[PDB]
């Protein structure tokens, strides 16, 4: 079997391990902070370093995947709370979109919301060019910010938050729990063919972005993460 | 939303939320024993005490639930490991298989293999009766001890062994994740419709079991569980 | 050359390859559980049964070794989660100290803290009569539990440990490699003679205690040895 | 902290996570051959592809690490069984030495032994040259294969040797465990300040050569490493 496996409990700058791409900067406290609240369209992305393999073409197997993070997400003053965070699995040469609007693309998409990666979003707010629900919402984004499917939530200032995601190669189903502050779980699930949509290298990141009027504070605080593939 | 939430890092006899039927024991340094080494046929498990409503008849919602516990299987001498351990979900009424043979039906089920329960076990004996794979495998049971479907696995004696489980209601998929000793996961997942399957009151636990020539060191180390139902 | 080596995966009690001190006692999983949780001033200590010759006065070599062992610290309620395990090498004739007052002393040592032994210690209670570091710790202990030297170091209710300690003779270097939990590692090294401090012939094992408001459960899992002298 | 680790037990063509150098190839088995016993000055190293962070300019701290790894060296027919293998640690640029004779330069140093880079070398071949000692030998090399310190040993054709590291970063010694097929340990201690001899950013591996007259089978089977870096 071929697994990999890393866990970060705090970020520091200065580390191979990881990549920044934007306004991504490291917190003394160790957390991440995504976008800059000084800059209109900001967008702040972090990648793991390492090129991680999904599938193989030789066998056809492709790989299942545990990880887990935890985020937090506070308003500023005067500044629509906008516009959410998103995990997402790119190709290895993935790039912050050229002339990015920040908004309602997450830092992964072109205007018109197209692109190419696999994520779960945790949206805080409702663009009606992409679909977006009337509410807070996490959704499962295959090649587009316009979800393939959404689930209501509600996005708490000043709250940590734990994601679990898991994939099983098997029935190609990514599941994603959601532990809110006061306790209650949102669970999304979806099937996904990973070797159908990416290569067999991708990276893995974070991703978040603002506008011109809404801004807020992206934190990333934890994360580990654990793929193993059949070689055989 | 109605929630149910436990945390267990050490388990005690004595505690009411907890029930313990068969030869279960709790050892001195917290951990649950399901089988009696000693015992021809030994059969142990141990229930939440509180029922918990996965569905209502009134809405026809089902509930989400996120649980993860880790356990222990050992080794005896002269004896043959055998025959693993099962996480399940069964009415409220759920007792031991009257004249109960132990082995191959891990405590849930009669002598066909048939029962009245949905769970995912962790066999480490492959019993031809019951169509086991030729090795150690996860499952996942409904109302039989005949797999719906398994995936291979490993067994490693005195190595603590980590599951996370993840069941959507709006897809009705149950996945799960098994974390090795040696780093590796293993998923497996299935779509289960717990509503058609189990009654609205149930009861969430584990069981282990042995016969006459297969004994082995069947440990529960810790459990949370966390449930919500939409009320609305 | 002369090679003495031994591996336990689990112990069990009549095993004459072991000897007890004190309220040790073997769990039905094959753990050994150091202290009593109902007694005052507990302390129970586990050795190798045959002495290990480290040196001779023929030629003058010291023996190099190699082990590594895991164990396992849990709170009990109402409790102060105390003293701690070390792994010691003493005399062959080594016993409990003649009215041993647990705590602090760790079961190898007087009121004043001197005793005749060298050991590596995870001490989980700060005894400024020792002069304990203000954190948990692990710390090389020569004829004393007032450490030659300290590391800072975080003890996990519940964790298993491992550790790997290599003791090469020409440079007299005891280093110690501790694998937390989370993955992290700590490592702590010391110049210790054993020639100098210890006889020709000794004897290795563990030892742990508690006093009356400290107690918790302290279990060894597992240990291997190799020990190499050089006759010639 | 910032750790780094990573568990090999058979490794495969394709894994991302590892660089290949010269003429290494990857045995149906699992196993890294890492010379060619066809080609004359044959040169094979292995890498991890991602480099590690031994120190920090910012902090001044430098990083504890342990790791193991088991290899094995057999004999072929009418060739000297030469050179030997060695673990090191070199910049994150490293390449094999230009116009390399292969030889009794173990694939990491140029003609009068002379290289950047600091390990651990399985020697089985006296060069004069390099002022090796006359029989087998562990040494501990730091910029030459001219080692600063040397242990006798004894290769056996067809044996799996299992080597454990620990490196303090205190004390900056580095203490090596070797325990050979018949169960005696062998051991070398010595001190290094990595962060006066490389880099802050290192990458690990292992290398082996031959010569024209001088072949014989390097493999590597398993490798295990943990680094952790204070970051405070
Ligand atoms: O208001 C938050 C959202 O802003 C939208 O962009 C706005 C911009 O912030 C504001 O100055 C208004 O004038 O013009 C834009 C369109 O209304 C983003 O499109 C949306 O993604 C949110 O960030
Ligand atoms: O509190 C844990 C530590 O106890 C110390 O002994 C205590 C005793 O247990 C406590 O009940 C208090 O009454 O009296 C003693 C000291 O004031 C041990 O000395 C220390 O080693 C820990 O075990
Ligand atoms: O005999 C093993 C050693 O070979 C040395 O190279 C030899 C070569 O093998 C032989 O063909 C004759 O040509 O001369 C060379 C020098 O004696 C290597 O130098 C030595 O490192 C071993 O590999
Ligand atoms: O061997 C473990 C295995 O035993 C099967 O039952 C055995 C029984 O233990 C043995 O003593 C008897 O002689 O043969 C039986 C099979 O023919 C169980 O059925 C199986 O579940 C395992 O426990
Ligand atoms: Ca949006
Ligand atoms: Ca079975
Ligand atoms: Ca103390
Ligand atoms: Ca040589
Ligand atoms: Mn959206
Ligand atoms: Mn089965
Ligand atoms: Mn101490
Ligand atoms: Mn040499």
């Amino acid at each position: 079997a071929e697994t990999v496996s890393f866990n970060f409990n705090s970020f520091s700058e200065g580390n191979p391990a990881i990549n920044f791409q934007g306004d991504v900067t490291v917190l003394s406290n160790g957390n991440i902070q995504l976008t800059n609240l000084n800059k209109v369209n900001s967008v702040g992305r972090v990648l793991y370093a390492m090129p991680v393999r999904i599938w193989s073409s030789a066998t056809g197997n492709v790989a299942s995947f545990l990880t887990s993070f935890s985020f937090e997400m506070k308003d500023i003053k005067d500044y629509d709370p906008a516009d959410g965070i998103i995990f997402f699995i790119a190709p290895e040469d993935t790039q912050i979109p050229a002339g990015s609007i920040g908004g309602g693309t997450l830092g992964v998409s072109d205007t018109k919301g197209a692109g190419h990666f696999v994520g779960v979003e945790f949206d805080t707010y409702s663009n009606s060019e992409y679909n977006d629900p009337p509410t807070d919402h996490v959704g499962i984004d295959v090649n587009s910010v316009d979800s393939v499917k959404t689930v209501p939530w509600n996005s708490v200032s000043g709250a940590v938050v734990k994601v679990t995601v898991i994939y099983d190669s098997s029935t190609k189903t990514l599941s994603v729990a959601v532990t809110n502050d006061n306790g209650d779980i949102t669970t999304i699930a979806q099937v996904v063919d990973l070797k159908a949509k990416l290569p067999e290298r991708v990276k893995f990141g974070f991703s978040a972005s603002g506008s011109l009027g809404g801004r807020q504070i992206h934190l990333i605080r934890s994360w580990s993460f654990t793929s193993t593939l059949i070689t055989t």
